[PDB]
Formats: C-alpha cells, sequence, structure tokens
C-alpha cells in the first residue's frame, strides 16, 4: 500500500536531470485522473528494457524502497512497469549536495556543513537499523530538499574512490563499509566538492590504501573533524565508528560550529533565523523531522 | 517569527489564477537569496481597503493571520507592504472547493461531501478556540490541498479591508445580525457555515439566486431559508436549518458540528442520497499515501 502502481498515461517526463549511470532521471509531471493539475515529480528510468520476471523481483525490492520512512532518506513513491522500469519519487528542487556545495564554493557556513554531516548520519543509521546497506553513499547521492534539510537517495540498485578496502578487494558490503563511504562523503563536503584522490587511477587505489595513505586534511577542518574521517577509513572494519556514534559526535560539534571548522567569513554565514526557517518549512518542508 | 517580510525583488508574479472582491490571486515564484531555484508560491494582491490602514496596523494583523496553526486553516506565510498589499501562501494547485464541486458535479461521493464538512468544522472550531472570527466563510474561501484535505482560506481579510456601500460583503452568507447591525461573532460564522454546507450539498449552486442582495435581510425576517438540497436527508438539512436560526444562541456550536458530521461520515449513505454513490468511494490507502508524499506532508 506504500507503492503506487502508475500507468504511463498519468505522468510524463518533462526534462532530463541526470543521465548515464543508472539510467536517466527526469523532471516529471503527475496528472491525476479526472483532474487538471500537474504535480512535479522525479522519474528514474532504466535504459535497458530486458524485464519479464525481472520486473517481479524489481517490484519486490520496490516495496522495500517504498517503506523507508525517515526525514533524511528518500522514499520510493511509485512505479510504472511499462517498457523500462520507471521509478517515481519526490522532486528535490535544489538538486544534489555535490553540485550544491560546488556552486556555493566559499559561501557555506560551518553550521550547514556540520548539520549536513549530522543529517546524513541519521539517514544512514536509520538504514542500518533497518538492516539495509546503501553500497553507494556519496555527495552526489544526497539531495537538497532545502539548504537546511538533506536526504540520501539512490537507495535500491563502481565508486572505487568511495568504497572501503574490503569492498574493493572482496566485494564485501556491510554497514561498516558504508561508514567508510560516509567518511569520503564528509571529505567531499568539507573540500566543497573536490574529487577524491584526484587524477589517481581508480585501479591503483587499493594499493595506496594498503600503504595507509588517506585523503588529506581539508583546509577548513580542525584536527577533531579530520580524526573522525581518519577513523572511518581504518582497515579493520570493526574499528570504524558506528553511525549512531557519528550522529552524537558531529552533533556536539554543530553546537559549537566555529570551534571545529575554520572558515573565512564564517561569522556572517549563520543558519537562517526562525523566520526564514518557518518560511521554508511552510512552503516545501511540511514534513515531521528533528530540530537541527 | 511566523511572518516573513518579503522585498519586491525576491518574488515575481507569473500568471493570474482568479479574481475576487478582496483581490486577485497569482501563481507566484519565490527566488531565495543566492539560490538558482524558483519556488512556486501563491500571491494575493489585495484591493485597497476602506478606512485606509497604516502599514503598522496591517502588519499588526498580518501577524495574527500568520499565527493560525491548524491542518484545516491556511496560514499566511509572508507579506510585501509597498504600493499594494501582497500576501504569500503555499500554492494549492487544485484550487478552491466551490470550483471543485461544480466541476466534478455528479461525480462526487457522499463520503467526500461529509468529510469536507467535518474538516471545515474543524478549522472553524480552531478559530473559535483562538477567539478569532472569520467573517467570510464560503465555499469559494475553502481551498483544496488534496481531494481528501481541504483548508479554510482568507481568514482576517474581511476585517482589514472593510467595505463601502456594498452592504465585497457576502450578504447571502451572513447571519441576520451581521447584515442588520454588523455584528460578527462565532455564532454568525455558524450561519455562514450552514450556507457553506448548502453550497457543497448542491454542488456549487448560487444561494438565493434571482433575489437581489439588498433584499436578503427582509426575506430572512419572514422565516424563509434555503431549500433542502435534493441529495440531503432531513438529518443533514435539519442541521443546516439550525445554523440559520435568528437566535444566535440557539444555533449549533462548531464543537457539535464536528461530532455530528463525523457520525454521518461513518455511515455516509444513510444521510446523503446520491445516484450511483455505490461506486464513488474514498481513495485506497495507496492513492492516499501517494497524495500525502507528493502534496501534503503536514472519518471512514
Ligand atoms: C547531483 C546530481 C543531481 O541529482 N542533480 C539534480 C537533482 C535534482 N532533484 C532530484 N529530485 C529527485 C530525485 C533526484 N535524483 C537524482 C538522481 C541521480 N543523482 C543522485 C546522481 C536520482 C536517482 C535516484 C534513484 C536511482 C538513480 C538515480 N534521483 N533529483 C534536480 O531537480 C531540481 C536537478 C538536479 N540537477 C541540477 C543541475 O544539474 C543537472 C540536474
Amino acid at each position: 500500500a506504500l507503492l503506487r502502481i502508475l500507468k504511463e498515461t498519468e505522468f510524463k517526463k518533462i526534462k532530463v536531470l541526470g543521465s548515464g549511470a543508472f539510467g536517466t532521471v527526469y523532471k516529471g509531471l503527475w496528472i491525476p485522473e479526472g483532474e487538471k493539475v500537474k504535480i512535479p515529480v522525479a522519474i528514474k528510468e532504466l535504459r535497458e528494457a530486458t524485464s519479464p520476471k525481472a520486473n517481479k523481483e524489481i517490484l519486490d525490492e520496490a516495496y522495500v524502497m517504498a517503506s523507508v520512512d525517515n526525514p533524511h532518506v528518500c522514499r520510493l513513491l511509485g512505479i510504472c512497469l511499462t517498457s523500462t522500469v520507471q521509478l517515481i519519487m519526490q522532486l528535490m528542487p535544489f538538486g544534489c549536495l555535490l553540485d550544491y556545495v560546488r556552486e556555493h564554493k566559499d559561501n557555506i557556513g560551518s553550521q550547514y556543513l556540520l548539520n549536513w554531516c549530522v543529517q546524513i548520519a541519521k539517514g544512514m543509521n536509520y538504514l542500518e537499523d533497518r538492516r539495509l546497506v546503501h553500497r553507494d553513499l556519496a555527495a552526489r547521492n544526497v539531495l537538497v530538499k532545502t539548504p537546511q534539510h538533506v536526504k540520501i537517495t539512490d537507495f535500491g540498485l563502481v565508486p572505487i574512490k568511495w568504497m572501503a578496502l574490503e569492498s574493493i578487494l572482496h566485494r564485501i558490503y556491510t554497514h561498516q563499509s558504508d561508514v567508510w563511504s560516509y567518511g569520503v562523503t564528509v571529505w567531499e563536503l568539507m573540500t566543497f566538492g573536490s574529487k577524491p584522490y584526484d587524477g589517481i587511477p581508480a585501479s591503483e587505489i587499493s594499493s595506496i590504501l594498503e600503504k595507509g595513505e588517506r585523503l588529506p586534511q581539508p583546509p577548513i577542518c580542525t584536527i577533531d573533524v579530520y580524526m573522525i574521517m581518519r577513523k572511518c577509513w581504518m582497515i579493520d572494519a570493526d574499528s570504524r565508528p558506528k553511525f549512531r556514534e557519528l550522529i552524537i559526535e558531529f552533533s556536539k560539534m554543530a553546537r559549537d560550529p566555529q570551534r571545529y571548522l575554520v572558515i573565512q567569513g564564517d561569522e556572517r554565514m549563520h543558519l537562517p533565523s526562525p523566520t526564514d526557517s518557518n518560511f521554508y518549512r511552510a512552503l516545501m518542508d511540511e514534513e515531521d523531522m528533528d530540530d537541527v
């Protein structure tokens, strides 16, 4: 009952958002039957059609993705099993956090970055609590509902520069491997969208990791935050932090954001007032969540 | 804190949506600072008010309109006080309930009709608990967020715009005390509530059609009211009549209309005789969960 079974004639793709990988992502419009309203949605299309009973196992997984109830994880709203599987979800009009942090290269205060790290861990801890592994966490796979509210997408289904060493050498994906990717994601945000291990061929990443070489300390990060990232990339998967621990740790820093992130001009980049925050929420973020 | 002050440079009107005596509503675009995104909103540009009011006073009542917090009353979000008075609210693509029921005329089931009455009574009870009086409750002033969720709009717009010698004043909706002596209480809002139900039960009929508005006061003193809508059992029509009693204290309370319409909504076909009603049921949980995740994140 959480997965609406669409038909082709009650929606339509409007403009491509992203393409290549999974398939294509479109800006879309939902046209209810009998009504003259057009509701903007997002549609995920798989380019390869090849589906018979492949569609049934997709529907089985689609019901699981339709059940993720969390303010910081995206829910699958509906499916259209036409030609090529079509997934329907809410449109996040601000785009992904990678493009967002890149456009606002040096116009992002320390309160936003730390809160984003808190909100991403809450969504991941939620998934771990549901015994689900994301396998592909990355700043590109986090969406900006509003600047104060991010959500993890691409849950369902090779980012070598994002995977734990055990996932590279042995294709072992756990929740502790997701912690590794979460540590690369944090680094992506702190460096404002820099490419991890830039230029370096992905085929040689397992070699440089076995030598204990890790991503460098981002300029705006105090040692407290970089040590967090370093512990996420420990060879021993069990030594890596738990997502529940990361929620508490980053939250403490979000209480004193300037003590853990050194940003030029940070004194004039604060989180919105209650006023802007009631305004945002009343328009596009009327959903129940946790105070930031 | 609940009312955002907007500058003319961070929003722009796109297209008109509909015009009324309080003003015209436009499909708007909010451009947040330093963002490349356009956020759709709804903008009401108000018509000039009689007893022209100072911007401190208008703002002093915009804070009251921005304070209503109920799933069934629309909250004013922002304001722009310049050469005109522009109100900003959440865009409701479905429109107002009056246009909706005329438009799906003989396609609406009794379970929707009785639920809309509960929801309107719930918004009105909230406004009475807050000691607020709406003064212009009507089917045109109820907005459809989703087909299963309606909200009262335009609260407080009558008090701050006033009126000239057009007594913009909804005569065929006001209690007799309001037409005669301009008395607006919670019990006269019950009078407009009865008329609002009658508009719903008739699928958008014009009340007192053919009777000039200047003559409503007198026919009301002769005991003449609105006729029984054809789909109404005497159960519902009794409740409507009680909303039109000359003694405002004999009229039903909103707290009572909530319970009474909840009762009928649990057995909707006992109370509304609609041809073909045995195929016009509510949406499934699936279709309902879909509407909520897309447009509505905020009695069977
Ligand atoms: C970072 C890339 C990106 O997503 N940009 C983006 C996002 C959105 N809003 C949006 N709403 C709902 C769903 C999505 N979305 C994106 C993707 C693929 N991304 C994460 C790499 C998926 C997806 C889900 C499941 C499976 C596979 C893919 N869902 N995105 C935009 O709407 C405003 C616009 C943009 N971009 C703006 C500038 O660049 C092009 C589009």
